[PDB]
């Protein structure tokens, strides 16, 4: 048996580890299904892409065309339904109809053989006939047949007949196609619309308290669900909800020893009070969670928890699964880091000695918040623990539960950040707050929307706790709304991290991307109601993206995207597409100064003809513009950070 | 079972059809094996390269090296041994005492717990002691673990003599490997020396008779043979020497009708008189050619056959079978065809009514021309017959004959190129000729030698029958000689067919690429006596270029190749290097003006400092050079076309 058919298809593209693990997408996301395809001699080939279900049922006729002259490379788009595992095939196939048509249309006005060569087109109508099931097409067909073969009747008559639209049309549909041939199946996991598309909030429950409490519990904090739910969110990402160890834990402003009111960091988790399967006494109770989650869900609001594989010193895993932690010859366990991070108050897992103890334990842990409806983990660092434990957990979880959504916040090289997808982390976080000068913004994005998109799905968050950009530092508001505009309109799933709305934007120092006075080491009580009166809250747009969003298919996608060049260096523009709708988005990059360019749009990649011109509507104003191939923009930083149009029906 | 293993090990290359078919190697080759390899945490890793030949026995220790910064691909390069097929699988793991290192440099400095970091230290040496057969290296071992260990002395010091040049060696050699982890393994089929060095020579026995007797035989046309070894050739390709037919008939220069006495094309094989398993009776009989092959074989000549699967109309396949090809409604069988190029003296092959049938046939004429010596092959259009029919005929006669050799000429697109090579052709013809300028030259070249040349073995005939280019034509001698010594420096096979070394360099006409009065359809006797006391005759460079790449290993592979860069645009530079021998190219391809210019030699890409000036010797003329960072040539055309210099040792 040989390696290649009869007619070749090779390097059927996606392809993820070389089909040991699934290219991705969700439910109703199209993409692109490509492969090499060429046969001997030079008469013409066709291919088309067979999608199998999670029953094995095959979808609708799907033929594939050539992307690229002479470059024998061939693509389909294609589109999953329901979520599952399923499978795709390309069938390429000889296409002696074109070829025939081809020499035909040369050697009937040449006059040569003109009967041999009429009669051979009507042999190769007839077998097509012989396959359709279609009545009416197939008398269609044999009519042509019939006109082909009828000697009373000149030559490029009888052959029009067979390239009449109607004959076309029923060709189009049910092709002849010699000597078909497959490539073995690839797989595609089809998940959740959430898994590619959401806007996630990030907030510490504790900081939302009262005069009286000014810890926060459950209770309280579900006071902010509402205002988060008008903002347009769907996500809710919570810090680590667990007891807090006491042993080497930090003070305010990331300072070695803690004081007797300090609070410490959520991710140093465990205490006598319980561990990861527990609830922080200040919070409140399982009940209270409960009561939390519920309120969330009647918002719209699904819930992501933190989920950080390592312990405080006072965790009880240390004294009861000693061998999951490296001891050095002393006894002594040293402390976690990220150089030049240091993380004093946590202890890392050591996965040698118990992996098997370890993987039970982590999906005992997962499977109790899932109990409790908690049915998205964001994964604290998991690049520091081993990508084969990540690949068996999640296996699991998704094996009995398939909704699961894992999202891998890994700020790391590419290779670990790529894997993680790979082995089945359904989002990632992304370089995108490194990413903020037009070149960098349109080289990550070219990656993030091409191959990468068949493995990873990112998360763009604007900011973290973690992470407070120079950009937005020397920025300020102006900023604030550019990073905005661009994490909402650049990726389907966006974040925040609470306070950027308020444009806090105060490091620990010169040359930190950390916030002063940190929420991480301290409760960070704000006045939500006095920014709202105010007017110092951008607040109002992100509201106004987020429902844009939910009004514009094309921003609920990643893989259409593109690039329209401009005259500035500061101002950046692109474009993206679902069915009928179309999104146009110009930004100024400049938080300081007005900015103004021509953009230059590639019609055709808009699917217009170049002198076309085609009116937009500006959803951030309201305001209608007609746009073609060259067009004046003008924005001032403050006023206006970018147009955000959608071209008119 | 998890994808990934405890060590990510990941994209192993080479790689050909993701594993399906083998890459490729002969014996003494080197090549480059990659990875990607990284782990979880910041500590360090290592990783190795396991060969296995045909018995499974392992190769040497094989360390490899992070071939960038921040990329986490490694490679390391191996050689292959004997023919046969092998496997290559890469072995990563964590290197435990390079991370140790690492810290304690820092640490005992610091003063920072330097007693446990020094017992840490010791109990890694211990346990990479364990591991090391001699007895004097465990000694080195254990003696530094005794000095780590010893409390009397300075934290500094007891650190030194762990980290001493005989410690190092030690763990180069027998290192520490933790949580070896394998790909799974890749396979290479390692061919013969000819697959991909050698020189190769076309020539027409009909053309060489006599004044009596002009239609040359095997018995006459054998007298050419010593000259043709004393060029420096290794293998005689030969056109078909089978029957030709007489019905449609080609005469001289492609004229469509013979008249009484023209011979023919070769390529029109077959008649009554027999097929492809018989000798055009003017050549001779099956003796005649076997002492031509015995008379070429004590000269150090291989003879390569042409295989040509296409039948002239008098062909008994033609009666014998019918199903063999295809017929037009009336009977007939369209003439073979590659447009605009007309074959209308032969039928081309059908392979769908009869598939085992010509499959039989194919091997049992390439096996009687076996047991008469011929050992390569030269297909003939191998892209107008099915590309599994070559994979199933090429593994039927590998399987009992893997020395024989077969050279796709396919003059195509890239994707069937590329396939033919990929399912079993061990040479194939190559874009050369099309490529005549230093961007043209050099990103070609750039393109064989990197991973396709873990396929493809390119074999660079400078002229073909059917191949004049416009620059020879507009060059004349001087162009000649530089096309001669780019395609034997450049490629470890080349190759020139008769009446190279003369310059015949007239065209059919203007704009064609075919030679006039062509001695395809015609006898075309040569004076070679007369042009080689003339001194007309290029031969004498011919074979000081063979010579030179017999002595010089640098040019007996391909792999190794490197540009460097000149302020002219007409003139390129590179180098290869195999071992210590290395070789320097320089070209002027400007055929009619001389050129000067500054060469800028990457002095790292040789292997020196920049400040060296080494020798050099032209081995063209003799003479001697020194040569550093920058040098000055000046290259007269017809006097010299290029310099081919060696680094003298
Ligand atoms: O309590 C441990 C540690 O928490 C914080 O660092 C986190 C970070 O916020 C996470 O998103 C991720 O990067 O991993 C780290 C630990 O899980 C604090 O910033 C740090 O000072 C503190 O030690
Ligand atoms: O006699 C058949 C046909 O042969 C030649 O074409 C060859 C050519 O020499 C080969 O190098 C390659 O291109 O395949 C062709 C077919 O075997 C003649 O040049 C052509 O005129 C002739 O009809």
């Amino acid at each position: 048996p040989t390696v290649v058919g009869r007619i070749p298809v090779l390097d059927v593209r996606p392809v993820v580890q070389r089909g040991r693990r699934p290219a991705k997408a969700v439910t109703g996301e199209s993409f692109e299904v490509s492969a090499t395809v060429f046969r001997e001699g030079h008469d013409a080939v066709g291919a088309n892409v067979v999608l199998r279900d999670p029953r094995g049922r095959p979808g609708p006729w799907t033929p594939m065309r050539e992307l690229a002259p002479g470059t024998d490379r061939w693509g389909a788009t294609v589109t999953a339904g329901e979520t599952g595992t399923w499978s795709y095939t390309v069938e390429a196939w000889g296409d002696p109809v074109t070829t025939w048509r081809h020499h035909a249309r040369i050697k009937i006005p040449a006059g040569l053989d003109t009967d041999l060569v009429l009669e051979e087109g009507a042999r190769l109508y007839e077998r097509a006939a012989a396959d359709v099931p279609g009545r009416e097409d197939r008398r269609e067909l044999l009519a042509a047949v019939d006109a082909l073969r009828d000697e009373s009747r000149p030559a490029a008559s009888r052959l029009a007949a067979a390239l009449t639209p109607q004959v076309d049309a029923v060709l189009a549909r049910h092709p002849l196609r010699d000597l078909v041939t497959s490539s073995d199946p690839l797989p595609l996991l089809v998940e959740r619309e959430r898994a590619l598309y959401g806007a996630w909030y990030e907030f510490f429950p504790r900081s939302e308290g009262t005069p009286h409490t000014p810890h926060g519990t459950f209770r309280t904090a579900a006071r902010r669900l509402p205002a988060i739910a008008a903002m347009g969110f769907d996500v809710v990402y919570l810090p680590p909800i667990h007891p807090i160890g006491t042993t080497h834990r930090k003070g305010r402003n990331n300072t070695l020893s803690a004081t007797g009111d300090d609070v410490g960091v959520p991710w140093a988790i465990g205490s006598p009070e319980g561990g990861h399967d527990s609830i922080h006494p200040a919070l409140g109770t399982l009940d209270d969670f409960d009561h939390f989650v519920t309120e969330a869900g009647k918002l719209g609001l699904e819930i992501a928890l933190d989920f950080a594989l390592q312990c405080s010193p006072d965790h009880p895993w240390v004294h009861k699964h000693p061998e999951w932690f490296h001891h050095r010859p002393d006894g002594t366990i040293a402390h976690a880091e990220n150089p030049p991070k240091k993380y004093q108050d946590i202890y890392p897992i050591a996965f040698d000695a118990d992996p098997d103890g370890l993987a039970t334990e982590t999906v005992r842990i997962l499977r109790h918040w899932m109990d409790h409806g908690v049915r998205i983990f964001r994964v604290d660092n998991p690049h520091t623990k081993p990508v084969a434990f990540w690949e068996r957990v999640i296996a699991d979880i998704n094996g009995t539960d398939p909704d699961v959504i894992f999202l891998a916040e890994a700020f790391t090289r590419p290779a670990m950040m790529a894997t993680l997808a790979q082995i089945g982390f359904q989002q990632s976080y992304t370089y995108f707050t490194w990413r903020n000068t037009k070149q960098e913004l349109t080289e990550y994005l070219t990656e993030l929307s091409g191959e990468a998109a068949s493995y990873m799905r990112p998360n763009f968050f604007a900011n973290t706790p973690d992470i407070l950009h120079a950009y937005l530092q020397h920025g300020g508001r102006p900023a604030f709304e550019v990073r905005a505009v661009l994490a909402a309109t650049l990726s389907p799933t966006w974040g925040i991290y609470s306070g950027y709305e308020l444009c806090e934007n105060t490091p620990l120092r010169e040359g930190s991307e950390e916030y002063l006075d940190s929420e991480k080491y301290q409760l960070k009580p704000r006045d939500w109601t006095r920014a709202a009166r105010e007017g110092t809250t951008i607040a109002p747009l992100v509201t106004r993206l987020n429902t844009i969003r939910r009004e514009n298919p094309a921003l609920r996608q990643l893989r259409d995207l593109h690039f329209h060049p401009t005259d500035k260096e500061e101002v950046i523009a692109y474009s993206k597409r679902q069915g009928s709708n179309t999104v146009l988005v110009v930004v100024n990059l400049d938080p300081r100064h007005t900015q103004e360019a021509t953009v230059s749009l590639d019609m055709p990649q808009l699917g217009l003809d170049w002198h076309e011109s085609v009116p937009v509507r500006d959803e951030l104003t309201g305001e209608t513009y007609h746009w073609g191939r060259a067009n004046y923009v003008r924005l001032e930083p403050g006023r206006t950070p970018a147009h955000v149009c959608t071209v008119l029906r």
